[PDB]
């Protein structure tokens, strides 16, 4: 279980090309677009968990109110990450 940290800035018409799945502790990166942002091909991979979004915890709240913070993602974007073993 690594627990780490992505911090990008977000460009107007450059979507973070990233699908959610609901996860009990947050959101899974159930899939994603490689070339968007070089911080996600670094470090996000397929099965990643997003714990907290721009300091908000996603655990517990509805998938729909996670998909919704994401799509609203502008600016600076901070995401706190978990990758199962």
């Amino acid at each position: 279980l690594e627990k780490f940290n992505v911090d990008l800035m977000k460009k107007a018409g450059k979507e973070l090309g990233l699908s959610l799945s609901p996860n009990e502790i947050g959101c899974t990166i159930a899939d994603l677009i490689q070339g968007q942002y070089p911080e996600i091909d670094s470090k996000l991979q397929r099965g990643d968990i997003i714990t907290k979004f721009n300091g908000d915890a996603l655990e517990g709240l509805p998938f729909q109110v996670c998909y919704a913070l994401f799509k609203g993602a502008n600016g600076k974007v901070s995401m706190e990450v978990t990758r199962p073993k």
